[PDB]
């Protein structure tokens, strides 16, 4: 069996959906009381177990309102997630790196008892917009024992992460002319280890702020990448694999 498995056995409609099954409640991590990025908030499941652990950044000049419909749709689906305030609003992809890790910090050690105890501290995940895409594969690089990463059109002036080991789902825009796929999402996914599980999954008809809008494509994948490697459910593997829409590549099976 599994211990991580949570929810039912998983089917598009219940991927595409604006919810998943798990009602979830919020908590505020305030900024001057959450050491290393600016603050957030904490959407977990109501309904006690342990699950996953997430955490989202926006990019530049972005709040978490950007990112908010997600971090709850993913919620909703079995995580505890925060959606993080950076620092400033002009922070940096390595400095949004080490926002995203002390929010990880945050969840396990600093938040409310309610929020500490639905939490598996060995199953961590990353995601992020645009630069805070870029800071997911900072991160990514920099600690292999998280589960997943997945940048949504990522933003970063570095194109070689062959160093990152972490399952990793890179989530382009085809229109996209702020961090075009040519420059930015593809060669990302690219340099990645050929050996290590990855995807990228290219939106059709897409621009850079497609994450910020509630979509149905980005809300599926992510959580199917998150449930298949946060939770190691193989439920989802026929989501991922061969996968679907204007590009998809993987080293599928995994
Ligand atoms: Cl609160």
């Amino acid at each position: 069996a599994n211990p991580y498995e949570r929810g039912p056995n998983p089917t598009d409609a219940l991927l595409e959906a604006r919810s998943g099954p798990f009602s979830v409640s919020e908590e505020r991590a305030s900024r001057f009381g959450a050491d290393g990025f600016g603050g957030g908030t904490i959407y977990y499941p109501r309904e006690n177990n342990t699950y996953g652990a997430v955490a989202i950044s926006p990019g530049y000049t972005g709040t978490q309102a950007s990112v908010a419909w997600l971090g709850e749709r993913i919620a909703s689906h079995g995580f505890v997630v925060i959606t993080i305030d950076t620092n400033t609003t002009l922070d940096q992809p390595d400095s949004r790196a080490r926002q995203l890790n002390a929010a990880l910090d945050y969840m396990i050690n600093d938040a409310s008892s309610a929020v500490r105890s639905r939490i598996d501290s060995s199953r961590l995940a990353v995601m992020g917009h645009s630069m805070g895409g870029g800071g997911t594969l900072r991160l990514a690089s920099q600690r292999p024992d998280l589960k997943a990463a997945i940048p949504l059109t990522p933003w970063h002036l570095n194109k070689n992460w062959s160093s990152v080991r972490v399952p990793t789902l890179i989530i382009g825009a085809d229109l996209d002319t702020i961090a075009p796929v040519l420059t930015h999402a593809r060669p990302f996914y690219n340099s990645l280890p050929t050996s290590i599980s990855k995807a990228y999954l290219e939106l059709d008809g897409a621009t850079h702020f497609a994450p910020n809008i509630p979509n149905k494509i980005i809300g599926k994948y992510s959580v199917a990448w998150l449930k298949r490697f946060v939770d190691n459910d193989t439920r989802y593997t026929q989501f991922l694999c061969p996968g679907p829409v204007e590009e998809y590549r993987s080293t599928c099976p995994f």
